[PDB]
DNA sequence: TTTGGT
């Protein structure tokens, strides 16, 4: 049930014009896109609308990829002239400029004008324009008092999006949703985040955040936790895999391949989110980091559903397909491992690097499978034929020497779950030669009990932990405060009312 | 202290 207001900025989108919504933290905004882009696709086309936001977790709740992924322009940190000439030598992201009819962007408030502006110029150098964006209808989302874009040098603050000429000249008004839907039973806690909006904590919402640093109810419930920086976050990642039932998978990086450089290589190597060694359990809850297809793209998050090589893969994918298999098929590439590789591998320079990742030691003995993966089978009557869970286990143990790595059930936007096999990603910065400068093979996949509360924005988390011990930028208290459905299912450590303060730019907006 | 690429 959508709410009337929340319906009318749908029909709106009817006009071709324009919209910009907004409205404080959790009003509904990220939900109503979802429907508005049904009816944008109806009316231009699925293929046509660009459905992007600003984080690419953000992107994911409503559907869609990174604005930079997207756009084509890499990080976009070049030339204005510069990003144009990349685009335009991609055959999908140039005619993915020249054909879309919407670019519906969400969490605008970490876009920045210098972006804005970029990706106006190649809106309209490519497809052949001067309108506003080449005439692209922009629906624009977010709230402003919540994260600006990310200021790396905080001297050079970095120009929200509104100080853009791209914005004034293709937003001219601003739509405003007030009911708040997210906190919605606890009236007292609305207005306690309403009044860290801007800055106005009182002698006692203070007071009143403070009794909330209690613990969390202890249950079965993993409660998910936001920190400012990435340490913590990773810290307590960790303190989340040694609190997990089974031991590690430790899945070891590997590197090259340029002259001995080493003052900041591995200051560069740190320097790549794609840590020197992923440590993974079952039952561990990991989100991707590269995209790397339709549905599957930096922010899609997933549970581990135990670690397998592709052949033991290829026979459990068999016996998810035919849940009620006769045993026989299993036995013929259970005993006879020959004939598996031959089914298998007739479904259709790198290579080599990744070969010799994740490879188990010739005689490193190899932990069975969980009870957990064989659920499905577990629906009860007269002859459980579950020797095929027996067979599968003599399968896993051939992989004595094999390749190793995380099955992933992901969950994605429309909770359409798909299992995938998650093979090494390559991470490189390259010169204008191209040539090995610095490289590292890793598994694409970053523990997702914790977020920074960057990743955080956008997200609903019903019970869930917040330490605001580094909070820097403006807004960044509202932002994870603001995650929590109740102030039961709150919990806030370090509560300072000093570095809860709002944005000047932004309340100037605002009123001029 | 933070995001973003294939
Ligand atoms: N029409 C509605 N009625 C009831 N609850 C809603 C409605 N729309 C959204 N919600 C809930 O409120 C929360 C906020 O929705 P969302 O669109 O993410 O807010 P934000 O505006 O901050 O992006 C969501 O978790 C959603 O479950
Ligand atoms: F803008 Al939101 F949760 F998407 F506050
Ligand atoms: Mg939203």
């Amino acid at each position: 049930g959508l709410s009337k207001e929340q319906e009318s900025i749908i029909k709106l989108a009817e006009n071709g014009h324009n919209i910009f919504y907004t409205g404080s933290a959790g009003t509904g905004k990220s939900i109503l896109l979802r429907e508005m882009i049904k009816v944008l696709k109806g009316i231009y086309g699925r293929e046509n609308v660009a459905v992007t936001a600003s984080t690419g977790l953000a992107a994911c709740n409503i559907g869609g990829i990174t604005i930079h992924s997207f756009a084509g322009i890499g990080l976009g940190k070049g030339d204005a002239d510069k990003l144009y000439k990349k685009v335009r030598r991609s055959r999908k992201h140039l005619r993915r400029w020249e054909n879309i009819g919407a670019l519906v962007v969400d969490e605008i408030s970490m876009l920045d004008a210098e972006l804005l502006d970029k990706l106006d110029f190649i809106a309209r150098k490519i497809r052949k324009n001067h309108q506003p964006f080449g005439g692209i209808q922009l629906i624009f989302c977010g709230d402003f008092f919540q994260l600006p874009p990310v200021s790396k040098d905080p001297n050079r603050p970095t120009k929200f999006a509104f100080e853009s000429k791209a914005w004034k000249e293709g937003v001219k008004m601003t739509i405003m949703l007030q009911k708040v839907f997210r906190q919605r039973g606890d009236v007292k806690f609305i207005d306690m985040l309403n009044r860290m909006r801007l800055g106005n904590i009182d002698d006692e919402t203070e007071r009143e955040f403070k009794k909330l640093s209690r613990p969390l109810p202890d249950d079965e419930i993993i409660p998910a936790e936001l920190y400012s920086t990435r340490m913590e976050v990773e810290r307590a990642n960790n303190s989340r895999l040694s609190k997990l039932p089974g031991q590690v998978h430790i899945f070891n990086a590997i590197d090259g391949g340029a002259l001995e450089d080493e003052e900041l290589k591995e200051r560069l190597l740190q320097n790549f989110l794609a840590p020197k060694e992923l440590h993974l359990k079952v039952g561990a809850q990991v989100m991707m980091v590269k995209n790397l297809d339709a549905t599957l793209v930096n922010g899609s998050l997933g549970k581990v559903i135990e670690f397998m090589d592709p052949e033991t893969y290829f026979c459990y994918e068999a016996l998810t397909n035919d849940p009620s298999m006769p045993p026989e098929k299993l036995e013929t590439w259970a005993e006879n491992p020959s004939k598996l590789k031959a089914a298998m591998e007739r479904e259709q320079r790198k290579s080599s690097v990744k070969e010799g990742f994740a490879k188990s030691d010739i005689g490193e003995p190899v932990s069975p499978l969980d009870s957990s993966v064989f659920d499905f089978m577990k629906r009860v009557v007269l002859e459980n034929i579950k020797r095929k869970e027996q067979l599968m286990q003599t399968i896993h143990q051939n992989s004595a020497g094999k390749r190793r790595l995380p099955l992933v059930r992901f969950k994605a936007s429309d909770m359409s779950t798909r299992m995938v096999l998650v093979e090494p990603e390559d991470w490189a910065i390259e010169d204008e030669n191209e040539k090995p400068l610095v490289s590292r093979v890793q598994l694409p996949l970053m523990l997702a009990w914790s977020l920074s509360i960057h990743k955080s924005q956008g997200q609903t988390l019903p019970k869930v932990k917040v330490d605001l011990r580094r909070v820097f930028e403006k807004g960044q208290a509202y932002v994870a405060l603001s995650r929590a459905v109740s102030r039961e299912g709150l919990q806030v450590l370090n509560f300072d009312r000093t570095r809860i303060k709002a944005h000047q730019k932004v309340i100037d907006f605002y009123l001029t």
